């Protein structure tokens, strides 16, 4: 089990920093072309970490001290630890200390029960941008007590006792709305949501006491699929062992109302229809749903029975809650807009870190960083947007809650996403190895079927001149990451690299020795 | 079987009528807009009447008195009785009696053997235009006896005596001409043909005597894909399977005695190469030498059962004399003209009745009804045509017998058929919900992408202006008939309806709640 | 045994002629139509000559007087004897059946002491000649021994053949042995080759790299044998020197190409050696630095090949045009000089497309090999003995331009593309048999004869009985096949069809 014991460190939040792998009894560092996307979800399911959220390269968190592992892990991503995967080690020299490999895993989230008589109950006290602080109780329900208490291996729930009975705590309230349904083990692995969440009382802490039995454990239905989100989506209800529609005849305001508060999501927006988000794949078992907008449950309605509708899967009903929040850049580049209560509006640019610009470019799935650029109308929905590390979205990002409130184009935020794709290791900006983002993280191009064409398109995507050549075989040096792409089949006049056919998207059989790289004119 | 009995109540003919179904015990009528193609075929079915001809609805045979049920029959179309067929019942009022639904079934012959002793044996009679009379054996083979025979559940036929041996007759008669092969269950399956027959002499009438023991059952040639029954690909069937001709060496010889073998006089063309269309099934016929004067295909020098050495693109197809088409000459307004014997000529309009009018308009397929014009240079070749109820062919219809005569511009017959489209309960004739004419049957247009296209179209179809707005699910009620039309991509620009691309005529998922309708300008 | 005792007579080399099976007293003949792949398969084995070449109809070795037999053979194909086989007792002497097997070298040792024991001497285009010892290793000197009944090789001390036969000392006889005497360099007079050889018969030989998919035998993927599994070499690091190792190693002289990213094909076995650091002069690949024994980061997609110098590839230039030998890694042209019909027929059979050609004028590339003598029973031109590779410069008057019948025909038409359907395989003129004989099958074969769409796929031999076998029946082509070969159908015998079911074709003028 310490064959290959792995662990992460540098980073300032739990489950993110450099990879380090113990050979036996040495710790020492692992170069970023050695390991690939499934080995980094293999380390973080070991650590119970959750899923991996990004490869970071190049020493993101800091240059390791020590000795570099020669070992390339051929990992199939279902291994439980480390010492199961599959390695090729190789004679020669490994690598350099400013190449090494770093992880962020999923579960970043850092809560803990605080000023407790039994060690296992207390306060809730939870930890983003540095500092711990007190959680709000008015979304503190039992499923999220009930998940932290498991995390802390402690079995269930007894009660989340209201107000200051632990202590209000010396600091500030986190605002944060744990979305848990109960059945996960770890908060991490809840869907957080804390981007403008309203102002919490003092003397209103969110606390929990656990049973403290480990051997205890949970015992025992709507959601909303195809989205995009949390809160929006066609309306999917549980019977009889099976995930079934809602048809959308009579589905109005009031029926979208009563899911949306059943979720926890507020009120309704839009009670879509003729199946908006996508048609289902199971029995409808709602048809004429009658709901006055008052009950707190959909079932409860009055419906004409389950199974008893007239309906096809092309007018499945869904829902956009009051709660779905959307993001975008207009003009990546443009003006930073959220769509929080059915209306889209800018971001507030105020403390506008550059966590906060990555945040929403990794977001928008273009770049890893951005830079908050002056405008080139709409009301502001938020404002002091502080993302810390770990989010890769940014609903988990703290800010000041949701106003409604006109802002001058002056003091909204306008961000440009850095390139999808850039050249690493090459003598200037437009020659090297080809590096692409997508997923979370860098990764390479193999150079299966890289031919000029392909170079072609490369250069052109990042605004160099004409391709001079396609280089194979890592001419530039092996990459980063994953490879996300191989035998590219661009035809030289493409937009960008993405438009171009190929085996897209991880799983390609290539390894990092084979790295695609161009040679552009300067 | 008796949990939904149908029964036909109101019509003149035997195989048409008000829709009634027993619930149980209680008799009620159905509305026609939960009554689709499936069910009204499941019902001819059941109550052994063939295949559905035409769903009418809107009380067409009249009002029903008692209940009306509003059950959506949902079956398949295969069930052998309406008990076997999924059920899904509104809890609300459907519709009232003036929208009882009825139903057209193809067995509308009523023949009967009278004059006899014994019930299996006497004088031929056939009922049409409401008149008992009395068929002769002009055309009267054994085959048309055996299935009289086993229709009136008496096994099979032994002879067909010449004469009036069971009498003259009284009354007038019939000139149909049944072309049986004695292997269907009833006359109104047989192929019958009564336009332009030929005089029959007032002494010679047919009569059947049969074996009385219904225990006793009988122990082939056709023309496929030529509009009617003396043209199309030349099929021989043996070993259980349907086989065309090579067309190898297929001259008007070896089509005579194909056409000959029908009964369909002598042969006009012997086409080959498929000019009927590409025949599927194995070929075994080829080389055939026929001289003319036998009467059997397979007497020929045929090259062997199964010697196929060609293909289905090769495929032999004969025109016969007795071939008759049908056409308006002037898209389907204008002068009635009929091909008979090789040579187009008009009909007459002496005793040319609605009935017939509307016969002529569903056998062209283009409307339900017709009206007769005024005129505004062909022979005559059939005058005094008097269409009954059942048939939707014009040579089902009794007529005077073809003469090859000139007639004067005054006489012939121009018909303007009604509209392929129409409007249904909307205040004004150019507001309503959509209805398209096609297959027997007036059929709805569902609203799956039914935009202002599609309403500008079916506007500039009716005859009025521009249109207003394209209505969705049902606006002015759940239509008559099945569902022919839906996702229409009209291009706004085509004349009818029938020009636009759609999932056109039948198999379309969409429910009578989803009618489309249309404004139009007045 | 003599039940049904086979021979063969009408040969000029050891192990063809006519067919002659024995009915236990009596010597007849066999009729074409009435002996197969198999049957033939099997006469080859019983007579000890290896596997079959071809089976060659119309009395090709005469016709054999006596009384010809109407049995016919349902050998399945691996009976040691033709009396083993099941018989299906029911012609002419103008179509008497000959069948040539693979065992033709005729090799002997003359001037020893010993009956096992002398110099070497060869047989071929009908001269028995010194072969010398240019390539005349201790394999082949054990090969030699095992077939003359003389035990394993102890060592190796008219004009002279300059074959060169590849034996890996495995090898029963000569015939079975790859041998190469296409170009092979002269040879001193005084330089020949020998061998004394053991003696004693219970005496036995005692105990891998190889290419394959190579189209050849010195080309295509390295296939390393370990463990009991043959395994590929990744091409990473895997330069000229490597193959120059593994060429030398495998007696196939320099190396041309270090073939990687799988260009003969990916292999299917586990990959060995990875990073290949041979210096050239270590006489086996496995003598190189390499990260070890299974040690790998490759896949099979990038498997490593070589193409070596003794690669020889033939094709024709426009089945028509300049015959040219791919030889040292250049392409070539062949010498006009001395070039016989059995020279031209060998070259038509190996290119896949006939059994004869001709001749014509030419309608630059240097030439290679010139004086080429194809001998009775080699099916490739590698073994025609012939002068030695020289690059030289040719006119188009001495190169060779070869026209051959393409193996697909049409017999007795009124136009050129219509009659009777004939394949050739296996030496012999074959017709199909019409089961599903569709118009696909008469459009694949229009499509392969060059000419216009087909107009009919005639049955019960239109065009009258065919001559010799039948070699295709129940042709499920889909109309677009580009030759009938690629015809999914039971090939080349297993069919109960007679001549008068003998299919035919009407294509387009
Ligand atoms: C939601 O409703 C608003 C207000 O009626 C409308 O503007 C918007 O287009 C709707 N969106 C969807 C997806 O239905
Ligand atoms: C890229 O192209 C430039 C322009 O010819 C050349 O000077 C440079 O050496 C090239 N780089 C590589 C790595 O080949
Ligand atoms: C049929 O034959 C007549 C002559 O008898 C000819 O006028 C007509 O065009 C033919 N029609 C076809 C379809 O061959
Ligand atoms: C058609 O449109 C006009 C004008 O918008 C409206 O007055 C009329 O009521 C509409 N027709 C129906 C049936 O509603
Ligand atoms: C072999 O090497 C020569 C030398 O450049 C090259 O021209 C040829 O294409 C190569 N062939 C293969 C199959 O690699
Ligand atoms: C081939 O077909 C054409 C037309 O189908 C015919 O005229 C010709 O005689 C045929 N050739 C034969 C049968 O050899
Ligand atoms: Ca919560
Ligand atoms: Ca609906
Ligand atoms: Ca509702
Ligand atoms: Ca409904
Ligand atoms: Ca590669
Ligand atoms: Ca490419
Ligand atoms: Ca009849
Ligand atoms: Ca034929
Ligand atoms: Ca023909
Ligand atoms: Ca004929
Ligand atoms: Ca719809
Ligand atoms: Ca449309
Ligand atoms: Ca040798
Ligand atoms: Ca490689
Ligand atoms: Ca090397
Ligand atoms: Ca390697
Ligand atoms: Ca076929």
């Amino acid at each position: 089990s310490a064959h290959r014991e792995p662990r992460l460190v540098g980073g300032d939040i739990p489950c993110s920093g450099r990879v380090e792998v113990k050979h036996g009894d040495t710790w020492g560092s692992i170069c970023d072309s050695d390991f690939s996307l499934e080995a980094a979800s293999v380390l973080c399911r070991e650590l119970q970490c959750g899923t991996v959220v990004s490869i970071l390269g190049g020493a993101h968190f800091g240059e390791g001290n020590g000795q570099i592992w020669a070992e390339e892990f051929q990992c199939e991503g279902h291994e439980s630890h480390l010492s199961l995967c599959p390695v090729a080690p190789r004679p020669e020299g490994t690598c350099s200390h400013s190449r090494d490999v770093g992880v962020v895993c999923s579960r970043y989230t850092e809560i803990r029960l605080v000023n407790g008589k039994t060690p296992c109950e207390g306060r809730v006290e939870l930890k983003t941008l540095g500092a711990w602080g007190s959680l709000c109780n008015s979304h503190w329900d039992i499923e999220d007590a009930h998940v932290l208490c498991q995390q802390l291996k402690c079995g269930v729930a007894l009660s989340t006792p209201g107000g200051a009975r632990f202590g209000k705590g010396n600091g500030q309230i986190w605002r944060h709305m744990f979305h848990c349904t109960g059945t996960e083990q770890h908060m991490g692995d809840c869907p957080v949501t804390a981007l403008g969440a309203s102002l919490c009382p003092s003397e209103q802490v969110a606390s929990v006491i656990c049973s403290g039995n480990q051997s205890q454990t949970l015992s025992s239905q709507l959601r909303l699929v195809n989205g995009g989100g949390r809160c929006a989506g066609r309306v999917e209800i549980y019977h009889e062992g099976s995930w079934g529609t809602i048809c959308d005849d009579s589905w109005d305001l009031s029926d979208a109302h009563v899911v949306c508060r059943q979720l926890g999501c507020g009120e309704a927006i839009n009670a879509t229809g003729s199946a908006h988000f996508g048609e289902g794949t199971g029995p409808i078992w709602l048809d004429e749903m009658k709901c006055n907008g008052k009950e707190s449950r959909i079932w409860q309605c009055h419906s004409h029975g389950w199974g008893q509708q007239n309906c096809r899967h092309k007018e499945d009903a869904g829902v956009i809650c009051s709660e779905f929040m959307s993001l975008r850049l207009t003009s990546c580049a443009g003006r930073l807009e959220v769509f929080y209560n059915g209306a889209w509006g800018t971001v507030g640019k105020s403390s506008m870190s550059e966590t906060t610009v990555g945040v929403v470019c990794r977001q928008l799935g273009c770049a890893d960083k951005g830079k908050i650029n002056p405008a080139s109308s709409i009301p502001m929905w938020v404002d002091n947007v502080q993302c810390p590390k770990g989010p890769d979205t940014l609903w988990q990002c703290p800010s000041s809650p949701w106003e409604k409130r006109l802002a001058s184009p002056s003091e909204e935020t306008w961000i440009t996403c850095d390139n999808k794709i850039r050249l690493q290791e090459g003598p200037t900006s437009c020659s090297g190895r080809v590096e692409i983002w997508h997923g979370g993280s860098w990764g390479t191009v193999c150079d299966d079927s890289w031919d000029l064409d392909d170079a072609q398109v490369v250069c052109q995507q990042l605004g160099c001149g004409p391709a001079l050549k396609a280089f194979k075989e890592a001419e530039f040096g092996q990459g980063t990451g994953p490879i996300w792409l191989n035998e590219v089949k661009c035809k030289g006049n493409e937009s960008s690299l993405w438009d171009c056919p190929a085996r897209r998207w991880g799983h390609s059989e290539c390894g990092h020795k084979e790295d695609a790289a161009v040679n552009c004119t300067d």
